[PDB]
C-alpha cells in the first residue's frame, strides 16, 4: 500500500477507474492531478472535453499528470458510456454521493471545471485551467499557478 | 411592484406563458412553484411530464401555478423544452439570475420545486418534486408535512 494526499478530498476513494484496469490513488505519487467536473448530458463539456483530451494526448507524459473524471451523472450506463470515451481516469460511479460536496468543497459554480492537485500532499495548485487550456494549448505556463 | 414574488425577482417584468406574457401581480393569492431544471438534464426530463399531468388535473381546483426557472444557456433549448410545458416561465433575457434565484433557495441539484404564497413571498416547501411522486393526487397539498 501507498498513500496519496488526494485522499485528503477523496477519504472514500480508494480506487480509480482507468483503461487498463484500476488503479490506486498512491499510484499517482509525484503527479499533478486535474479533477475534471463534467457530464454527459451538459454542452459546454461536450465543447470542452476534446480540448483537454488533445492537451492530454500531447502533453500529460511530459508534464506528469493525470485527468480524473469526476461526473455529475446520475445514470450508470450513461457514465460507463461517456468515460469510455475519454482518454483518462474516473472516479468510480460508487462515488456520486460525494460529488455535489466536492464541487462545494472546491467552489465548483458550474462545470466544466478544472480543479488542480499535488497528488502527494492535496493542495490546491489552481481552479482555472479548464480556461488555461484553451489560452495556453502546449503549456507553457502548466500548471498555471496563481 | 408589491407582491412577495418581486422580492425574489427584482430584475423581472413579465413571465412567459402559453398565451404571450403575464405579469407578477396577475398570480395575487396561488399558491406559486419554481421549477428548478435544465433541458438537458434527464431526471428533468422524465420529471417535467409528471408535473405536466399534476398541474393539468389540479392547477385550477388547488388554485396554484408554475413557473420555469431554467438552467438553459442556448435559447434554441429553452423554447423547445418550455413548449412541453403548459405553465409559466422566467423569460431567457432573465437567465443571468437562475444561480443567484438557486442560491437564494438552496437548490443543490435538479429537479427541484419551491413552494412559496405568492402574496407574501413566503416558502412553504422545498419537497414538492418529492410529493408530486408520493401523492399525485395531491391529497396532502400544499404538503406543509
Ligand atoms: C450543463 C451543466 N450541467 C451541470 S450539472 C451540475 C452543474 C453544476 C451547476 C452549478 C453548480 F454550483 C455546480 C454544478 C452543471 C452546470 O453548471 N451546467
Ligand atoms: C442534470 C443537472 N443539471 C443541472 S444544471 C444545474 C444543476 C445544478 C447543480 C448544482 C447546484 F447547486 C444547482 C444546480 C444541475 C444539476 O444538479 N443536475
Amino acid at each position: 500500500g501507498m498513500g496519496s494526499g488526494l485522499a485528503k478530498y477523496l477519504p472514500g476513494a480508494t480506487n480509480l477507474l482507468s483503461k487498463s484496469g484500476e488503479v490506486s490513488l498512491g499510484s499517482l505519487v509525484g503527479k499533478t492531478v486535474f479533477l475534471y467536473f463534467s457530464a454527459s448530458w451538459c454542452p459546454p463539456c461536450r465543447g470542452f472535453t476534446p480540448v483537454l483530451a488533445e492537451f492530454y494526448e500531447k502533453h500529460h507524459v511530459a508534464k506528469n499528470f493525470e485527468v480524473v473524471l469526476i461526473s455529475w451523472d446520475e445514470n450508470e450506463s450513461d457514465f460507463h458510456d461517456y468515460y469510455g470515451k475519454m482518454p483518462w481516469l474516473a472516479l468510480p460511479f460508487d462515488q456520486r454521493s460525494t460529488v455535489s460536496e466536492l464541487g462545494k468543497t472546491f467552489g465548483v459554480e458550474s462545470i466544466p471545471t478544472l480543479i488542480t492537485i499535488n497528488a502527494d500532499t492535496g493542495a490546491i495548485i489552481g481552479t482555472q485551467a479548464r480556461t488555461r487550456v484553451i489560452e495556453d494549448p502546449d503549456g507553457a505556463n502548466f500548471p498555471w499557478p496563481n
